[PDB]
């Protein structure tokens, strides 16, 4: 029922340039009833909440955490989404395989959850290994997705997940159209957002992988901002003429 569904990652997209973050929240703060806000971050819910306290993030309507593997409504965790992602998902099997790659090191336990298996790629290892991993996991027949971002972060998620799928799920839930949705991202864990039919904005300080993606799949709904961080979101809002 609002004119805009604003979805954005936090670190180096919403957050990173304090001044830009502040004037972005000032502008939006003056028309808070005209849009739904959702943070689509790779961080866990607790880690996101912690960031909010550090930089003073404005309270969002929804939290799409751990790359969309968990969705938090004002009232709490979405159990429908969780059961949905649990169908045919085989965490143990996938983990056993991923654990077998010398080039991969598990991320801390606090970065893992039932629907997210994360690792770090060795800075000395050849990225092509990510391809070998993807192929090997897909062939198990388990609906799995491999998310590679910032040249080091690797997330194993159900196929039904990722920021984009969580976004579409949210859009349906709020009866918001893609034409009324704006996704903002900076890295490979945002590609899912741009595979969506919503309007999208790639921040100026975007990671190499996202830019490469844009070069190959960029469409007319995708905008490459001149501004970096929060500024790109204001720039995009003016570009797609949202909150007219
Ligand atoms: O999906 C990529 C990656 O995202 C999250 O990582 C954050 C990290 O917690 C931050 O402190 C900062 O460094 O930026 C990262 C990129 O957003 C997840 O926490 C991580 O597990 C995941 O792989
Ligand atoms: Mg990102």
């Amino acid at each position: 029922m609002r004119q805009l569904l604003l979805i954005s990652d936090l670190d180096n997209t919403w957050v990173g340039d304090q001044q830009a973050l502040e004037h972005l929240q000032e502008y939006l703060g003056d028309r808070r009833g005209n849009f739904y806000l959702a943070y689509a971050t790779g961080r866990s819910y607790h880690s996101a909440r912690e960031l909010q306290k550090q930089v003073g993030l404005m309270e969002p309507d929804y939290w799409l955490t751990a790359v969309g593997s968990e969705i938090y409504h004002p009232e709490g965790l979405d159990q429908h989404w969780a059961d949905y992602l649990s169908e045919h998902w085989q965490r143990d099997i996938l983990q056993a395989i991923a654990d077998g790659f010398e080039a991969l090191k598990p991320q801390s336990p606090l970065e893992q959850n039932p629907w997210k298996i994360s690792y770090h790629l060795d800075p000395q290892a050849c990225p092509t290994v990510i391809d070998q991993l993807t192929e090997m996991l897909k062939e198990t027949g388990i609906p799995v997705q491999v998310i590679f971002s910032s040249g080091k972060d690797v997330d194993l998620l159900p196929q039904r997940s990722n920021k984009g799928n969580a976004t579409q799920y949210l859009q349906q839930h709020l009866a918001m159209e893609p034409s009324q949705t704006l996704v903002c991202g900076d890295s490979g864990n945002d590609i899912g957002l741009f595979e969506t039919s919503a309007r999208g904005v790639i921040v100026r300080n975007a990671q190499p992988e996202l830019l490469h993606w844009y070069d190959q799949w960029g469409d007319s709904r995708h905008y490459r901002a001149q501004s970096s961080h929060a500024g790109a979101i204001l720039e995009a809002i003016a570009h797609f003429d949202f909150l007219s």
